[PDB]
């Protein structure tokens, strides 16, 4: 009827908003701010805000908003939500250097100790979505949000059931129910869509695009976006030296990968950030050189008789990562590296054991809100939430720390390009491709979001015709 079936990769454990962006993606939760279809920060739950000085953020909330349990969205509710999320998530905590919050009625005041220009931006982060901390349910299973669809049931790591929240503040949502099921294999997601088991899928494997495009019952939406695929190194393993990272960097054939593995739905990467961003000064493009790699590995004493052994992790959720892994393995052998590929079902959990991997295929949304600061803080600082390999360089730290209190946007761009230049010399990770998000749906599904931030999907206008 008006029921939507969605199939996603990257199964969750907790679906608390501070653990995963899935609640924002599927329409259950909303952040104070958002980015619009053109990537600009906008007020969402906020009616007005002011910044009377560089340590004060005054927010007035809209007065017509309720949580899905009927409770009013007030400043005290936003205060308790933000404080809980900071307390429970390192990602949130490190993105929000908030020193204190006061609340009365619909107005809250957020204070910092010093200037943090990216505060408002990070309040648009989906991990900062607002939920009812007083709700009498487990926030890890059925958080209560302000979004158009309330989570009614959660089968852990498998299925999310949502129902229309009729009093949703923007208007009456257009679906009755939504069912979200996790499926890590991209080919399976496509088969599910083709057999109408599901109506809407993300992360379509590039080699299935043509098959879906030929189907008049289906439609494919591609978006160039700001997601980057990479080879992430484990810097806590002493064998993963600069020579080894440089060697592996030169075993990658980025242009070949973009042309043949992504079949043109990607561009070769240099820095974390898509080169279509005008102010980014990219480092030189690394071209595959097996002899150079072989040479570098001689610096650490590796030979055909005594090769470097690398345990490389991968996962199915982003369909092209394991295809890249396969050709890295084949090519690395020519450079006296024996790569063992291990595909895992729960990548975030697996990487927590730093003794269990040397490198990993990975993918990250490196600039979801128009600023490079988020990535540097989460990926290049010790204990940042996506710094799985524990990359840290005090010289890079210093620039990131300076960036964090830099207000002038032109100066931000300059410091950012300095960080890119300096960090690139370490080869903290090998960035492989800026690749398109590809979404496919039954032709009767209308008005879902496929926009460059790669976060949003469902809103109150998404429907079935
Ligand atoms: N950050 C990786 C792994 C992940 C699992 N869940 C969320 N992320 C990716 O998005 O592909
Ligand atoms: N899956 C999203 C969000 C995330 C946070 N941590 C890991 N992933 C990304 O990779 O950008
Ligand atoms: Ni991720």
């Amino acid at each position: 009827g008006k029921d939507l079936n969605i199939s996603l990769p990257l199964k969750t454990k907790s679906i608390a908003p501070y653990e995963t962006d899935v609640p924002v993606k599927i329409g259950a939760a909303e952040s104070l701010f958002k980015t619009n279809d053109q990537g600009k920060i906008e007020k969402a739950l906020v009616k007005s805000y002011h910044q009377p000085n560089d340590t004060t953020l005054d927010i007035e909330l809209k007065d017509n908003i309720k949580f899905q349990n009927g409770q009013k969205l007030t400043a005290e509710k936003v205060k308790s939500s933000l404080e809980n999320s900071m307390k429970k998530s390192d990602l949130v905590k490190y993105s929000l250097p908030i020193s204190s919050i006061t609340a009365k009625g619909q107005k809250l005041t957020i204070k910092t100790n010093s200037a943090y220009p990216e505060l408002v931006s990070e309040l648009a982060n989906p991990f900062m979505a607002i939920y009812d901390t007083d709700a009498k349910s487990d926030v890890n299973q059925t958080p209560v949000g302000t979004g158009p669809y309330q989570i009614k049931d959660y089968k852990q790591s498998r299925k999310i059931s949502l129902s229309n929240f009729k009093d949703y503040w923007q208007g009456k949502p257009k679906l009755d129910h939504i069912t979200v099921t996790y499926q890590e294999d991209g080919n399976n997601r496509v088969r599910n869509l083709e057999s109408q088991k599901d109506d809407l899928i993300t992360d379509v494997p590039v080699n299935k695009v043509q098959d879906i495009e030929n189907n008049q019952n289906l439609k494919v939406s591609k978006e160039s976006g700001f997601r980057t695929s990479l080879l992430m190194y484990n810097h806590t393993n002493k064998k993963m030296t600069k020579s080894v990272r440089e060697a592996l960097d030169h075993i990658i054939d980025r242009q070949g990968i973009a042309d043949h593995i992504y079949q043109g739905y990607a561009k070769p990467a240099t820095s974390p950030f898509n080169d279509k961003i005008p102010y980014i000064k990219e480092p030189k493009l690394t071209k595959q050189n097996i002899e150079q790699a072989k040479m570098l590995l001689a610096k650490d004493g590796y030979t055909k008789e005594h090769p470097l052994k690398i345990k490389l992790i991968t996962y199915d959720g982003r369909p092209e990562l394991s295809k890249i892994a396969q050709v890295l393995q084949s090519d690395a052998k020519k450079a006296n590296i024996e790569i063992d590929i291990k595909s895992v079902d729960d990548i975030e959990g697996y990487l927590k054991d730093r003794s269990a991997w040397d490198a990993t295929m990975y993918s990250f949304g490196t600039i979801p809100r128009g600023d490079t600061g988020y990535f540097f803080n989460q990926a290049y600082k010790k204990d940042g939430a996506i710094n799985k390999g524990d990359y840290n360089n005090s010289n890079v730290d210093d620039l990131i720390n300076q960036l964090n209190h830099t207000v002038d946007v032109k100066e931000r761009h300059n410091i950012s390009n300095d960080i890119i230049k300096l960090s690139s010399r370490d080869v903290p990770n090998s960035y492989i491709a800026y690749n398109d998000q590809i979404v496919a749906a039954n032709s009767k599904v209308k008005n879902y979001k496929v926009t460059p931030e790669g976060i949003y999907l469902i809103d109150y206008r998404t429907t079935i015709e």
